[PDB]
């Protein structure tokens, strides 16, 4: 029962509906970590110093490692920045980060005060 725990529910509610099946065709790459054994990442690590996935927020959420919906809100931008940083601009996966980022910011956005 406070502002901040509040927002961290909206922040919680929010991660879910990134993980609902309506956004499922442009979400599931964002799902897990960028599996760095794959064919064509093995640079990956070299050239994203701090990788961040939807799981990884959501056992954060969880186990109450974010002080606050900004800490949140850094986690899923990171995870989109890594995404523009790695990829060719072209890529579909960065079609589909921007898809789900317009998600994530709309709702981030109209969080309540
Ligand atoms: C998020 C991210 O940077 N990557 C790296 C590129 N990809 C590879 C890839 C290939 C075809 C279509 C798509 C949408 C994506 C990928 C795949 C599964 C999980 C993560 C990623």
């Amino acid at each position: 029962s406070s502002k901040v725990s509040e927002q961290l529910k909206c922040c919680s509610g929010i991660l879910k509906e990134m993980f609902a099946k309506k956004h499922a065709a442009y979400a599931w790459p964002f799902y897990k970590p960028v599996d760095v054994e794959a064919l064509g990442l093995h640079d990956y690590c070299d050239i994203i110093k701090h990788p961040m996935d939807m799981s990884t927020i959501k056992s954060k959420l969880e186990a109450r490692e974010y002080r606050d919906a900004q800490e949140f809100g850094a986690d899923v931008r990171l995870m989109f920045s890594n995404c523009y940083k790695y990829n060719p601009p072209d890529h579909e996966v960065v079609a589909m980060a921007r898809k789900l980022q317009d998600v994530f910011e709309m709702r981030f956005a109209k969080m309540p005060d």
